[PDB]
């Protein structure tokens, strides 16, 4: 149905009318997109004239593999990426088993998108937003067994000494609705914004079921709204998790973190801390911390950290349906449901 497990809900392009195309390459799915604006008489209908499921089948490991190679030669580059901008027809992208991308996906007041399946690293232009995936003022979209990777490290003189690599799942603007389930990330420094700046708060976001990995900041960074984060896998963390902000509520359930520095805060901005309830995960107390391998550090201006393990606000009903396993079987199920070639498969109590 459009049952994401979190707060999306969409079907994407799998609806009524549905029009199939194959992409076999980036430009593909840019001229499918522009040809599904079109209507009988060649006239363009505002949000395009029809839904959309474009499988793509493309292959870019050999640029995936030059940039791995020499990984500090990808932030000057141009960035490359698929602009969905103001489609609201139902589109899905699903990246066929053995496909991938040197390229990212930019959503831009859209609606109804899901993205799935795909395999996208090493992307170039670091220093010009070149994003993984983009949300930007786009609800009920879906991104979803996806596998987003590049490498946690900062090459020096970069801009801000923060562009090498851009975010994995950047979420800004009026994105309300939007459910992040079942992506491998890993090798990633800024994971993910939930709300560009100060001023941009708000949205309701779903985190399940991903496996995090060898990443630094940003489980999200966020400014304001809900945040719902279950059954994730966090582990090698290197500098701080999921970053409370703006009076964000976050409602963090049943996850296993391990490894990890920080990894439920609210720092950088030195007030209007964020809160967080803690149910069910892996720790249930600081005596866990030392067993868990999670590391507390203080930060210049004030801030808050989980250091205590207790909740330090409250959350609204949760909107929709969903059954969390528990944090043991996620530690040890999740690696084999997250990430592409996976058939989308799902973690059900029964595989625990
Ligand atoms: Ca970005």
């Amino acid at each position: 149905a459009t049952d994401t497990g979190g707060y999306a809900a969409t079907a994407g392009g799998n609806v009524t009318g549905a029009v199939s195309k194959t992409a076999t390459s980036m430009q593909d799915i840019v001229n499918i997109i522009d040809a599904a604006r079109l209507d009988a008489n060649g006239k363009k209908v505002k949000g395009g004239a029809y839904p959309l499921v474009i499988t793509y089948t493309g292959n870019e490991d050999s640029l995936i593999n030059a940039a791995a190679a020499n990984i500090c030669g990808q932030w000057s580059k141009d960035p490359r990426g698929v602009e969905i901008k103001e489609f609201t027809k139902g589109i899905t992208i699903i990246g066929a088993n053995g496909s991938s991308a040197n390229f990212g996906i930019w959503i831009k007041k859209s609606s109804d998108v899901v993205v799935q399946n795909m395999r996208i690293g090493y992307l170039p232009g670091g220093a010009k937003d070149g994003d993984m995936i983009r949300v930007d003022d786009s609800p009920n979209v879906w991104v979803d067994h996806n596998e987003l990777f590049a490498a946690n490290h900062e090459c020096d003189g970069t801009p801000d000494n923060d562009t090498t690599f851009e975010s994995a799942v950047d979420i800004k603007g009026a994105s309300n609705t939007v459910t992040v389930s079942y992506n491998y990330i890993h090798g990633v420094k800024k994971v993910g914004l939930d709300g560009s700046s100060s001023s941009d708060t708000g949205r309701n976001i779903t985190y399940h079921h991903n496996y995090y990995n060898d990443v630094n900041a940003r489980l999200p960074l966020q400014r304001g709204g809900l945040v719902h984060a279950y059954n994730n896998l966090y582990t090698n963390i290197t500098g701080s998790g999921l970053n409370v902000r703006q009076n964000g509520q976050a409602l963090i359930e049943n996850n296993w973190f391990e490894k990890a520095i920080n990894p439920v805060t609210s720092r950088y901005d030195g007030k209007n801390f964020g809160t967080w309830v803690l149910k069910g995960n892996n720790i249930t107390k600081p005596a866990d911390f030392s067993t868990y391998s999670i590391t507390w550090t203080a930060d210049t201006k004030p801030y808050v950290n989980a250091d205590s393990w207790t909740s330090t606000g409250t959350f609204p009903t949760v909107a929709y349906n969903y059954s969390p396993v528990s944090a043991q079987c996620v530690k040890d199920k999740l690696p084999g449901y997250a990430g592409v070639g996976k058939n989308l498969a799902t973690l059900t109590s029964t595989a625990c």
